Parts: C-alpha cells; sequence; structure tokens
C-alpha cells in the first residue's frame, strides 16, 4: 500500500513507453499508419504484453507502435503531456519521465532535437495543467548503435537546462556499456546525473561497469546483483540506486516469479531499492498496483514497502532543499 | 492469419468474461460501486491479466469487478449488448456467447431468471444492430456448489427457446464434474447442446466423465488430453470438439508455453480442435491477435490455422442448413 504522508515518487517511468492506446489509434489515422486494428479492445494485445516475453528484446518490440504514429513534434508535445496527466492520475507527487527523442522520432524522421524540445514544452504545459513535480531523464537507445547515440546525446544537451539526467536504454546483451563510456563522459562533464539500465538481461558485471567506467549512481532494474554478494555489498555502502520494476522483470523473462524478485533481499541488504512502473501502458499497470498488488506478492511487508517508497525520495535527482519540501509538504496529509 | 473467405466463428466466448473497463467504470459510479482505481489506465491491472497466474481460481478472480457493478437488469442488457458490438469489431461472423446467470446476480441479488432473460434481450438487440449471427450459451457455475447450479440451470431453461447449450464452468478441481450428472440429464431432457469445461485444471479422468457421464460433445480445454492417448483416438474417432483458448491457457499456467500448447498435436491427430478466445477483456486479446500472433507462437501452419478455422464452423451448435449457409456467405469474400 501506498503511504498517503510520504511523497510518491516514479523514477524509472519511459514515457515513449506509456502512449495511451486511444492516442495510438487517433495519431495512426492522423498519419495514415496501418495499424494491426482499428478498435481499443482489437489493438491492445499489440500494443500491450499479453504474457511474459522470453526475452528484453522481445518485449522491447511491444513499444514500437506507440513510436509509430509519431507523425510530427506536435504529437511527440501530445503524448509528452499526456503522461504528465496519467502521472497524476497514478498518485505520484514527483516522476521523472525517460524518453528516447531518436526512437520517438525515427519512424517518421523527425529532428531529434526538435522532438527534445517539443517533449520539453509538452511536460511544462502538463506541469502547470495538472500540479505534479516532475523532471526529464534523456535517453540514449543502445540498440541503435553508438553513432546514433552520440545524435541522441547531442540532442538532449542541447535542452540540459531542462534535463536532470540521461541514462542509457534498450538492447543490453547486444550494445554492452562499454561502447558508451565517451558518451557518458560528456554527461558528466555537462553536469547531468547518470542513470544506466544494467543486470537485467546482463549480469553482474554490466552492473560493475556502468558504476566504474560509465559514473552510474542509480542502475536501472539491476536484479543480477543478487548473485554478486561484493556487488551487494557496494551498493548498499556506495548507496548506489536500484530502480526496481517489478512487472517489468517478469515481463522481460528476467525474474521467473515475483516470488523470487530480488527487491526484498536488497532492502534487507540496506541497499536504496525503489518501487516504479517502467512502461505502463505497454505493461498494462501503474504505480499503485505495483505498491498494492505486485510488491506484496514478492513477499515484500508493509514497512518494506514503506522503506521503498522513502528510497525512492531520497534517490530523486533533486537538490536537498527540493526533497526537504516535498517531505514536508507530504506529512500534512494522512 | 484469418481466412477471409471462411466463416469466422468464436464458439467459447464468456461474455460476462468481456465487460469494457469502460463500463465497468461507468456502472461502478452509477451503482456506487467502490473500484480499487478510478480511470482506464490505472484500473487496467485490476480487471486484467497482468502475467500468467499461478492457478486457474487466480485467472478467475480477474472477472469478479466486471460482474461487481451488474447493478441491475438494464447494465446485463448492456453488456449483452456491448459483448455483440465486441464480436463483430473483433471480424467474428458467428459468436456462441455464454454467460453464467447466477455469477452475473450475485453481487447484488438480482433474479436470475430476470438476468437470463435480460441477456437474451440484449443479445437480441445487438444481433439487429451490428449484424452478425449469434446464439446463448447457459453456464453453471460449478464454483457456488450444485443447489446454486440447480436454481442456474432453472432460470437458463426458462429461456431454452432462446439458448442452443449448457456449459460447467469455474474451479474445475474444486467442483468435478460426477457432481453435476443430475444437471446434465436435465439438459439433454430439455434438447440442448452440451459443451463442458474439462481437461483444464484436472487430468483427463475430467474429460472422460464429462464425454461418457454428462454427454459433453464439446469439451473447454481439454488440453489434458494430449497424456492419454486412447482419449486422443476417442475424440478423433468420435468427433468430440475441442474448444481451445491459447492465450487463456497460458494465463493460467495451464500449458507453460505457446510452443508446448497441445493444438498442433490435436489437429495432427485429426481431432476437431477450434481457436478461441475465453475472456477477451480479460485476457487483453481478441480473436484476430490469437489467429495471427498465438496460433503461429503455437507452431501452426497456416494450413493447420485455417483447417482450425473450418473446426470452428463445423462445431457450432448450429443445423447443417445453417453451416452451408455461413459458408456461403463467407465464400464470396477475399
Ligand atoms: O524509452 C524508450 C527506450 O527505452 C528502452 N526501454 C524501454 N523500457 C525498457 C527499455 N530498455 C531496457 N529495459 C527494459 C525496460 O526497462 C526502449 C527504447 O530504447
Ligand atoms: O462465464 C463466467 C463463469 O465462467 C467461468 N470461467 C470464465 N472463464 C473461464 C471460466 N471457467 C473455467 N476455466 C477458465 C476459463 O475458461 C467463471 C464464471 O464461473
Ligand atoms: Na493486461
Ligand atoms: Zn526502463
Ligand atoms: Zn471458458
Amino acid at each position: 500500500m501506498i503511504t498517503s504522508s510520504l511523497p510518491l515518487t516514479d523514477l524509472h517511468r519511459h514515457l515513449d513507453g506509456n502512449i495511451r492506446t486511444q492516442t495510438i489509434l487517433e495519431l495512426g489515422q492522423k498519419f495514415g499508419v496501418k495499424l494491426p486494428a482499428n478498435t481499443l479492445q482489437t489493438l491492445t494485445p499489440y500494443v500491450q504484453i499479453v504474457e511474459a516475453e522470453p526475452s528484453l528484446v522481445a518485449f522491447l518490440s511491444k513499444l514500437d507502435w506507440g513510436v509509430a504514429v509519431l507523425g510530427d513534434l506536435d504529437a511527440c508535445r501530445r503524448v509528452a503531456y499526456e503522461n504528465v496527466e496519467d502521472a497524476l492520475n497514478a498518485r505520484i507527487d514527483y516522476a521523472e519521465l525517460r524518453f528516447s527523442p531518436y526512437y520517438m522520432a525515427m519512424k517518421h524522421s523527425l529532428p531529434v532535437t526538435g522532438v527534445v524540445e517539443a517533449v520539453v514544452d509538452g511536460v511544462r504545459a502538463g506541469v502547470r495543467d495538472f500540479g505534479i513535480q516532475a523532471n526529464l531523464i534523456g535517453i540514449m537507445s543502445r540498440t541503435f548503435g553508438t553513432d546514433a547515440c552520440q545524435q541522441e546525446l547531442d540532442a538532449i544537451l542541447s535542452q540540459k537546462n531542462h534535463i536532470v539526467a540521461v541514462d542509457l536504454a534498450g538492447d543490453e546483451l547486444g550494445q554492452p556499456g562499454d561502447r558508451f563510456i565517451q558518451h557518458f563522459k560528456q554527461v558528466r562533464d555537462a553536469g547531468l546525473h547518470v542513470t544506466v539500465h544494467a543486470g537485467e538481461a546482463a549480469g553482474p558485471e554490466s552492473m560493475w561497469q556502468a558504476i566504474r567506467d560509465l559514473g552510474a549512481t542509480r542502475i536501472g532494474h539491476g536484479v543480477k546483483a543478487i548473485h554478486d554478494p561484493k556487488l551487494m555489498d557496494y551498493l548498499a555502502q556506495h548507496r548506489i540506486g536500484i530502480e526496481s520494476c517489478l512487472t517489468s522483470n517478469l515481463q522481460t523473462s528476467t525474474v521467473d516469479s515475483l516470488a523470487t524478485h530480488p527487491l526484498k533481499r536488497f532492502l534487507e541488504h540496506g541497499i536504496l531499492a525503489c518501487i516504479n512502473t517502467d512502461d505502463p501502458a505497454v505493461e498494462g499497470i501503474e504505480l499503485p498496483y505495483e505498491y498494492e498488488v505486485a510488491a506484496p506478492q514478492a513477499g515484500l511487508s508493509q514497512e518494506q514497502i514503506r522503506q521503498a517508497q522513502l528510497n525512492g525520495l531520497e534517490l530523486a535527482f533533486l537538490s536537498d532543499s527540493e526533497k526537504k519540501a516535498l517531505l514536508a509538504k507530504a506529512a500534512l496529509r494522512g
């Protein structure tokens, strides 16, 4: 259960893996994109996980129809705006929305810098209209190779005043993190924070590399650390964040069952693990369900769920002043 | 792929497991039913399978919120009507819609005979407005016991001029078929056809009991027959229909993977097996997806998928005249 008197964060939330099916249908029709189906219920299985996919890359294909309908920059602004509304309705007080502008732009060859600007505009309008707090994380989609990721990084950095961090996401096995060392040097020299998807499809060596050579202070998933006691020791004493995504790990077959998900053992090890959605529309979940159903099925007690909620606040890419303010604001509730 | 020049049937399709999430929200608000969430995206994981459930009854719990909002007889009429529109939109030419009026009625204590009449009315209005062909199958929900099922059967038979068959559905292992012998004697005495959910959670012994003691000429699922070579010979020799539900069997964990689903081996044994949805809204699928994605993943060639499509026509609870007319109507398309 969500604790009302604590801020509720979502720190690992892909806005371009969270496109409403109704929006896919409308933009698909607006741009003449031939979709596999033409009603909400018949399109649902093509844009949403039906049962667990056998791999991370099989799961990633489910996001494709959502970005296939981004026919102009206004479409990207719309999806970004709608994502702020969805975060509000999911009870989130502070959301970090991550997005890959290269991935969003590639089906209709949109200008990647234009896509970054449109997403900034859409989230800014959404924050104004819906009243939650939000920050942006730019993703380098490793899947498309280092050259595409450099083009994507250039676009992200041109709006660095509005973006708090850069992420590495996509096909972890096919494009290991040691190919992006010089990309993340540019990220840190620009003063941005670093989170990295690691230890999901690949093993603990990917997490070590992200920590040591990419400068990650948060890791997306990180579930393979359960096999590396020294790594779990390091995560705890260096306060590296673990962005846990329970349903996502099931649906990529990264974790065979919630009963064996490592989140509970991470928390028992004093690791700063937090609870997140990942790709809510693709997965068919939202944040309250992860708290109310998934986390108890992963064996967490209510005390452990509250600890994880607090960890999300501590891990946010915010100043301590802003974290203080969020805690003090939520403490008046409940 | 669906074969356009062939009739498309759905013979195993629970109307009370196919209630639109938007309709759940609207009726929930109408009748003051406190739902676990209040928007489409947040309510979805509570009314739809997220990943495979560990058991049949864990899957069945996903249906509860849809029937919890059936606050009056007109709500039942509405979801029956909306079910015909959904079948039309799923490209179905002939649907057999099955429903448990006792289950629909129990949350708000509706008159069970009233629910049956409302469902007949709604499907009749839908068949008029949407133009497909449909029949009704009344379900005894074994889950609630022999007395409840007798009351349910009485209500179904009061409309037997508008219902073609009676089914047994629910918790198969908790309420075995041998408890309902007298119920299905009444079904056959009234002249109705018999289909039985069997060989899903229990073994092939349950399928034998349905055939020999309940008089079933079609079996819902029947996936455990793959372990009984004598039963497979019998199914083929006696033309006993097998109503296959690919996604459903994954989501109940009845079958470990589509590649190991028995549908392909059934067809190769000459068994009349057909492709169906089961509970499309709960599963997050629809019939074209089963044909286009699930069936190839189950290893079927296009030739076998076509044979399964023809098998659905042959297994329909229709006269040979009506089957000929369906074939003739579809033959002009493509
Ligand atoms: O935001 C879109 C980009 O992120 C990837 N992406 C989206 N969701 C995930 C991704 N990557 C890796 N792991 C699985 C899950 O956490 C796809 C695309 O490149
Ligand atoms: O029509 C609603 C009734 O049918 C049951 N029911 C609904 N879907 C299924 C059911 N039963 C058994 N097997 C799994 C799947 O095929 C639930 C309720 O009793
Ligand atoms: Na779902
Ligand atoms: Zn992610
Ligand atoms: Zn069924």
